[PDB]
Order: C-alpha cells, then structure tokens, then sequence
RNA sequence: GCAAAAUAACAAGC
C-alpha cells in the first residue's frame, strides 16, 4: 500500500510548542461547516483517524491531509494560500508556505525502522493511565509497546489496510508532562523502533488532530 | 541472604581504562598458584574509572584477599544479595561481554528487536549463573528493563563485542560484582544508580 | 475529563 498525503508548512511564522490546539482551534473555527478540519459530526463526534492534523514541529506551523478526502480539503479549500495565522487574539501574517506532495509506503516491512516522537506520544487513555500509574518500570515498558502496537493498529484500520505480519517494537521513551482539558495526562517523548513503515510526521494516537504523537523518521 | 564482601582500593594511582591487558598479569604472578588462573568468581580484579579495585566476596574469597602504591583503602563489610521487590536501576561500569562465541552468531544476525529481548534473556541467565554459584535460590520470575549499546572491546588480542548501558531488574545485586563472561579480569561491572 | 459497542495485538474522537 501507498499513502497519498498533503504537508502544507507555514515557516516564517513560529509560534510555542505545543500550540497545536490554538492553529487546529483557529483553522477549524474558521472553516465550520467542513466537518473534517474539527471532527464533531453534528451533535456527535467521529471516531476515526484523523486525517487532517495540525501541528506546530520545529516552532512552525505544520498542516497535515491524508488520502483523496483530506488532501481534498487542503486543495479545494485552498489552505497553501491562507491569509492569516490568528494565535491568541494576536495575528499572524503568512508570508512563506511549503508543500511536499507525495505518497509514500504504509504497513509491515522487511527491515526494522527506526522512529522518534516530535511530539508527546499520550498513549494512555483513561482505563490504561490507572495501568500505568500503578505498574512498576519494566511492566510499563511492557505495557506501552503494546498500547504502541495498538496505536499501528487504529491508524492501520481507519486507512483501511489491514496487517498480515505480526509487529514487534523496541522503545527507548522518558515520560513528559502535557496539560489537556485543564487536565494533567501523561505523554511521553523518546524514540522508537518497529518492523513497520510510517509516513513522516503522523500521529499515532491520542488527540492525533492537534500534533501529539507526530513521528519522524530518523 | 546477606553475602559477605571486601573491596581493595588504590587512590592515587591512574591509568588508561580497560587498559586491563597492560596490567593484568600481577595477581595470578607473584602468589601463583592460589586463585583459578588455570563456577562464578569470588575474586575480581577491576579497574574502575582509572583506578584499580579488587573484589573478594564470601568466606571463601575473603580469606584469599588476605595478601609507588602509598595510600590504599578497604571498604569491607556483607551486603544484600538477592531478590527484592522493589524495582532497582543498574549501569555498566565495564563492557558487558554477555555473548559467547554460539550467542555471538545468534546476535549477529538479528534486527535490533530481537537483539533485545535476545540480551534480556542473556542478563536474566549471568545473574542466574551468579546466583546459583554463590548458593542462592530464586524463588521469582525476575523482569528486566535494559538500554544499552554495542561497544568494541578487546580481549585475548581478539575483538569481540560489549555492551555498556543500564537496565532494570528485580534482583538485588551488591555494588561491583558480575555479571558478564570473563568476571575477573573486571568486564561487566555493575553499580547501583 | 466529555464521549465511544470500532474486523485486530483492544488501539482510536473532542
């Protein structure tokens, strides 16, 4: 299989880390009825890879879009020309914007890949933080590759391929706080090795639509 | 499960690290023949952080140790070794050395996965090997953690490889026995942190 | 935290 995507950077403006949520807020209030920016589907949400994500990766910007339905909306809802950055009541103007366009592998691989976390993982949800937090070093360790294959399997699913080797991954991660809903949930950082190929800078995931989770290829 | 330890200490003097081969000889030398020159050793020479150290550890070993340079010291005193349930984190002060020439093969060809839970299970083996020797029963399952990375080292003017890293384990180990092959010439050596 | 019965290794949406 083959991943179509979108990369739409915005480099002369930078803004602090983990300002996702403000540019994937803004962007979503702005386009409110496209329903694949913000994901509320009416009165429901959908639960599904989000396959327009927004990050903000080396203090820039970063819009990310997935497959025909979320480079679509980049392209017909123009985003490589936007006007401005609105990020905390303050604007910002878009003087510079670059876009790769490409396809890339996606799925099990012959040769081991090496990745790391330019985000916060946040692979916790609530029945596994109580998990985690009572669960002493190694059986985390444990228990975290198997949430991260977990992960694989989502994001796997929501693009429609389905894996027909097994997964096997070393991690090498320390912890990191990030606030959330005024709410303190873990996330971790560090760097990571799995036998399967994952397009640059996607999210694997928790909250994946406002950048945590994004990993690289190193 | 108390086992009894002395350590023999020069201050002053320095030297390269893992020199070993340039000063290796001595010990075994001057008394030949006492100690195993020709089960775990209970007589360790090291060299830790360019200072030499030696290690005698039960009744056995202690006795031996009973045997320019100025100053030296001796810590001397019997130490917890064991199981515990608490969790303790460990790093190599010396190159591991956990392969032999089978579990050598056996490495180098695997993808870094399983290279891990390869070494795993090897570190779970030494300590079982120490264990065992020194007359200690393991009645738990013991887990590990381990972050390490290949390192060349020399030995017997071959190369082989170690590995200096830290890892996790539910086992008690006192402060620088262990764990890899070739012990007493001082490989593998294992501190609290 | 609110949500969530979703082909998996039980993983995901605001």
């Amino acid at each position: 299989m083959d991943l179509e995507y979108m990369h739409i950077s915005y480099p002369n403006i930078l803004l602090n880390m983990r300002d996702g949520s403000k540019l994937r807020g803004y962007f979503a209030k702005k386009y409110i009825d496209e329903e694949i920016v913000h994901n509320h589907r009416d009165n429901a949400f959908v639960y599904k890879y989000p396959q327009i994500q927004f990050k903000i990766i080396d203090r820039s910007p970063l819009i990310i879009g997935i497959g025909s339905l979320g480079i679509n909306f980049l392209e017909s809802k123009r985003i490589f020309f936007e006007k401005e950055l609105i990020i905390s009541n303050d604007t910002n103007d878009i003087t510079e914007v670059n876009v790769h366009k490409d396809m890339d592998h996606f799925g099990t691989t012959d040769k081991i890949l090496k990745y790391q976390f330019k985000t916060p993982w946040m692979a916790l949800n609530a029945k596994n933080s109580e998990i985690y937090k009572n669960s002493d070093e190694i059986d985390r360790e444990e228990f975290l590759k198997r949430v991260l294959i977990g992960n694989i399997l989502s994001m796997s699913k929501s693009l429609g391929y389905t894996i027909e080797e097994k997964l096997k991954v070393k991690i090498n991660l320390k912890e990191v706080p990030v606030k959330f809903k005024n709410q303190n949930m873990v996330g971790f950082r560090g760097e990571f090795y799995i036998n399967f190929d994952i397009p640059q800078y996607l999210g694997i995931g928790r909250n994946v639509s406002r950048g945590f989770g994004t990993v690289v290829k190193v």
